[PDB]
């Protein structure tokens, strides 16, 4: 898998940059820095455009690393209790700022709107409270792999992960599809609307309010598919090299589709099989082709003391457009 | 309609620029040219990124123009009799280039690769071989990975001959009808007609599709009238349409790009059309260039013939 690693000269030039910028620009409230992005995103090291344009373009592997960046851990300062009541934004900004510059030579960022205050640069790090079961605030307990909103037909195409700190260097898993494990039969059932992919609870329309037309509009494509329960396809894009939408757990082989239960099977085995440990460690940034790999998380014990991991993530889409009518406003980036 | 007017500086920085890509690079079918596009995009004048850039994000205008740019007509040379068998790229390749910078700054280039021999960018200017009626439409309307924008460069406009172009506006509108533009009733057609892999057509006709999409307050829409039809049975998405027609037709404008304007169409906003003209046929022709941008080139991967080629079908 291609990554590239930072001279000491390219982490100063990005670590400058970000600095600049943080200090021009008062947040990512600001719409002008969300306008400005994919032209300050051309002020990055040339090696570093040309890599992920690269990696973008080839569509081809479903992971990269960007290793060997300057996070400057005083300047940064503790790992934060909850991300509730925390002033925006924080010392960290420069590098939630570098992730957006990554984000726009890819797509454009976007979120969700009930997920942490609807900030575009989401917080990863223990909190104490989370501590009892599966999720990105935890981490005494196991995160299973998936794409990220599998049934969602605006989910996420990538996903970048910047590890501000990873004292211990907990690891992520990614896996991608290896096709020639998979037989030819398998491949073409996979490819068929044999499934059923349901939501996660943070997409159901009744989490929300049920007021005026506007809303119910906003959630009314999702409400259809909770309703028709639509059956789809695992894989799909080129029979050759193809995407795939795959989480295990919210998946759902209609009983008596002996073929579809096989060939989910097979696929299940391949990519589970081929799960990988990536270190994201501290001035490593993980670029997640949401199409391509699947992502998971390892269980690991907090200290709860401000030492803690601490990683940034932002959601890309390649189409901003597309997920007009789940968004408020033409302007707004976050879904719901 | 927003518009941008470059200043002497502006437009002769971004001539210079043109001019030296042109010699860097061989043609686009360079792939690294390809590649280097959206950093190359970068070099424009900063108040023509932030302009189309605030264009894109807005989602408001269905068309905006760049105006005032240099195009060197003696450089140009003559509006060629065809495009067929004509060498690419020839001396016009510098504004070719501009509209392919363009289109990185608003998406991704691509092409059909059945139209023009398969190049980006493609030529409209007269064509000696031809009561004309008035139409338009959305580009592609029936196709799922129709372009999202279009880019016409006008490289000579004589006579000033005009593109039209019509935008939606809503308050004609019933809710009613609104509703039933939304939902899938409505049949669009497809328009005008190597040897592998899975022989020419793949992913062919299906579903029943809706008219309007996007917000139910200030929606998209994808409208091509002469290949539109509506099962005889369903009175209501008949009623609607024929509103929305209505609308449409009414509302329609004409746009000049003269030379040395960019016009930019944002083809879920807006329809556009042709007006017919007398041509010369003399080399002095019109001469627009029009590039087609997809904002997401992976979507249609299943229409394409690799990973790489920027071509459907
Ligand atoms: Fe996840
Ligand atoms: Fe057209």
């Amino acid at each position: 898998t291609p990554s590239y690693s930072l001279t000491p000269a390219e982490a100063s030039a990005v670590a400058e940059l970000t600095l600049e910028l943080a200090a021009a620009y008062g947040s990512f409230g600001d719409p002008v820095l969300l306008r400005d992005l994919p032209r300050l995103a051309a002020r990055l090291p040339e090696g570093v455009q040309d890599f992920l344009r690269e990696f973008k373009l080839a569509d081809r592997h479903g992971h990269t690393v960007i290793r060997g960046h300057d996070f400057d851990q005083r300047r940064i300062g503790p790992t934060p209790d909850h991300w509730r009541g925390r002033v925006r934004p924080g010392p960290e900004f420069p590098e939630e700022l570098l992730l957006m510059l990554y984000s726009a030579l890819l797509g454009e960022p976007f979120g969700w709107a009930t997920q942490q205050d609807g900030h575009l640069v989401h917080d990863i790090f223990p909190i104490r409270s989370h501590e009892n079961d599966q999720l990105g605030m935890g981490s005494k307990q196991l995160l299973t792999w998936h794409t990220e909103d599998a049934f969602h037909p605006y989910r996420s195409d990538y996903l970048i992960l910047g590890a501000l700190r990873n004292p211990d260097h907990v690891p992520t898993t990614v896996g991608e599809l290896d096709l020639s494990s998979l037989s030819a039969e398998d491949i073409d059932v996979l490819f068929e609307p044999r499934y059923h992919i349901a939501p996660d609870e943070s997409h159901l329309p009744k989490n929300n309010t049920i007021a005026t037309e506007e809303e119910a509009a906003r959630f009314a494509t999702i409400q259809r598919m909770i309703d028709e329960r639509p059956l789809g396809p695992l894989l799909y894009g080129s029979r050759l090299d193809p995407y795939m939408r795959l989480d295990p757990y919210f998946t759902s082989v209609p009983q008596d589709d002996t073929d579809a239960r096989r060939a989910y099977d097979a696929l299940f085995k391949v990519v589970d099989s081929g799960m990988r440990e990536v270190v994201a460690d501290q001035g490593d940034v993980l670029f997640i082709d949401n199409h391509r790999a699947v992502h998971g998380r390892l269980p690991f014990q907090a200290r709860y003391d401000g030492t803690d991991r601490w990683l940034k993530r932002v959601c890309v889409t390649s189409d901003l457009r597309r997920s007009r009518e789940m968004r408020a406003t033409s302007a707004t980036r976050l879904l719901g």
